[PDB]
């Protein structure tokens, strides 16, 4: 057995703790800004603020790394290593309406989760621990309530995912013509709704949330602000999205939450899921796009999962919703529609 | 307008998958916790088991904890870590092989255990300040002390298990290729932990006097390894007179200065025939996705974080501080997968 070598599986904590470094030093968008290039350690220090002599050198053992797991790309050359933007981080550089992924890279390694990721082992030993209240004392949601630091890095996560998420949506999916008002439950800071608009002029949105959702977010006109408990109930709406809710939630909750938004809906009202599904899994795009998001919430969220399509199905006939349609939009990712029937 | 069609169709709906890179160490150190890869081993290598069947052995009375376990394994499973088959089973595979205890009870599950500590990634949020500003220590920075003496007040226990579990494995590497132990009467460990390099120095050569010296409440811990005596002491100071002297994953720990000064110190104990044996990751000068590469810029990065100044180093830089030290001589020994033994000879 190649022990000695398995100790380098110390790489696996390295690398994240590397790649964070490098996005909060700015590395992505200064290699961007040269040009499709490959800069130096020292080139790159040139447009980040220090006085430090040595920044270079200390850089270059940070990119190095990221240069060897192949998110940089990394030659040598007379005066040492220089790096460059490769397909995979790519998605590290903000584009023209300034969203990367960089928002939820820095949320999903922030130290309030990765600290409660230490207590994932009590999910398995101990009947209804969720790690982060274990590790925290109060639940997520509460906590993003009097912590604004995670409340701000979470809120623009998930608005950086939502600008994502729906540029692949709408390269497929159609059924949000015909719409004339749509409410999002869960709804974040509004940027899906602002996608949707974007894309479809003529749909009101409404956006359901908790009160320290709606304070952090931006001033979109066209999206109007409904504070409120979705377990408590849902405004009266024509149509419902719902968007990285269902996920965070195990099976009685979130068919309560699909009850109150049947309940909400008219006759020929929808709700619409959008959410990555569980592939039939390997190492692919699929399957990570999948167990990234549910071992998060294994640390983070009250019995929240992800699912297959069958037990989206399942959800949605429990609360309801008789007529499905399921619609797969991209590398896991889908759309889904619950429909109440008409006469 | 052309410049940022360069982002217009980039995959940023994968690249939301980067978030895995956080995710994979903590559900492998969580499998290692729940000793996942020692209840798979029992059922022979190449056989899988269901989380069900996993969790039988593992001391719960929790209902759902086969289908929680089975969480934390397939994403092990996606990543190479594990393999799977579809519900799902598990089996070992050849990078998860070296998590199983070896016929001595050694495997690589104490450093792993130690690299991914609290303490150890708490400063690794700091690590871009060695970046940022002059002289700053993240570990220090985010615990207010060194990590030597942050040891001392206590975590010496998963670090000093941690460096013994990487003394057997290495010197079960260095004694298949590395004569030169061979003729010694006597060896300073310099540094030397817990005592553990000297204990598998001695099973394999017996009539070596070993002598472990090190800071006191590392020595608290320490085995009694037969032909090995432990003296406390701190290396900056002096090192104990020594006919031969071994410094094995020091150097790595500090900047020039101070392993210049370890050296002169190893130089001073030493009579004019004494020498230094180095056993250290070399640092390759062109890198790539390879066995050398990671296993010396994993190590790298703990050094940055943790230690004062400490770096890997390439031989030519060995050399160097060799020759600063006062050894005129020096000679390689490369072991495997860019482990080494060098030779500094007075
Ligand atoms: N009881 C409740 N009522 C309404 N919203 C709630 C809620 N509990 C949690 N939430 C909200 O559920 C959201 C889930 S995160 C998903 C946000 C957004 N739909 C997106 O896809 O980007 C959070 O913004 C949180 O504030
Ligand atoms: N001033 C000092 N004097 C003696 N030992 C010191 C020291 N500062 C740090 N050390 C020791 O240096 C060691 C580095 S870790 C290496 C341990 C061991 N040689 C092995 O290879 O496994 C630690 O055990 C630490 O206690
Ligand atoms: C190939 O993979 C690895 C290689 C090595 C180590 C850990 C790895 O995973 C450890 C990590 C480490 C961390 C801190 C130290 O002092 C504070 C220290 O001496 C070491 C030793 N090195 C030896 C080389
Ligand atoms: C493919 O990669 C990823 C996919 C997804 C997420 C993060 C990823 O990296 C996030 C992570 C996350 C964390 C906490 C949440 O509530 C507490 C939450 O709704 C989400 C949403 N999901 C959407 C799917």
């Amino acid at each position: 057995v190649n022990y000695l070598s398995g100790l380098g599986l110390s790489r696996l904590i390295c690398l994240p703790m590397a790649l964070r470094a490098a996005i909060e030093l700015n590395v992505f968008e200064i290699i961007f800004q040269a040009g499709p290039a490959q800069l130096s350690p020292a080139e790159i220090v040139a447009k980040i603020p220090t006085k430090n002599p040595n920044a270079a050198i200390a850089l270059d053992r940070i990119l190095r790394m990221l240069g060897a797991s192949s998110i940089l790309s990394v030659t040598t050359m007379k005066d040492g290593r220089v790096y460059g933007l490769t397909e995979e981080s790519r998605c590290l550089v903000a584009d023209k309406n300034g969203v990367s992924v960089v928002p939820m890279l820095l949320f999903t390694s922030d130290k309030a989760v990765v600290e409660s990721f230490y207590n994932i082992k009590d999910v398995v030993l101990e009947e209804g621990v969720i790690p982060f209240d274990r590790t925290h004392g109060m639940d997520f949601f509460a906590y993003a309530g009097k912590e604004q630091s995670v409340n701000k890095s979470f809120n623009q996560a998930m608005g950086a995912g939502s600008t994502i998420a729906f540029d692949e949506v709408f390269k497929v999916y159609k059924g949000f013509h015909d719409l004339k008002e749509l409410v999002n439950v869960g709804g974040g800071i509004g940027t899906s709704l602002s996608n949707i608009i974007f894309k479809y002029p003529h749909i009101k949105g409404i956006n359901f949330e908790l009160p320290h959702v709606i304070a952090d977010a931006p001033n979109y006109p066209g999206v109007e602000h409904i504070a409120g408990n979705m377990f408590e109930g849902v405004p009266n709406a024509q149509n419902i999205l719902l968007k990285w809710v269902l996920h965070d939630w195990d099976d009685e909750r979130s068919i309560k939450i699909l009850q109150n938004c049947w309940k909400a809906l008219p006759e020929g009202g929808t709700v619409i899921v959008v959410e990555f599904v569980l592939p039939q899994l390997g190492n692919n795009a699929e399957s990570f796009n999948a167990l990234t998001p549910d071992l998060l919430m294994m640390t983070l969220n009250p019995g929240g999962k992800e699912r297959t399509t069958t037990e989206f199905d399942g959800l949605a006939k429990a609360a309801g919703f008789a007529e499905t349609k399921f619609f797969p939009i991209s590398q896991g990712l889908h759309v889904m529609e619950f429909h109440k029937a008409t006469a």
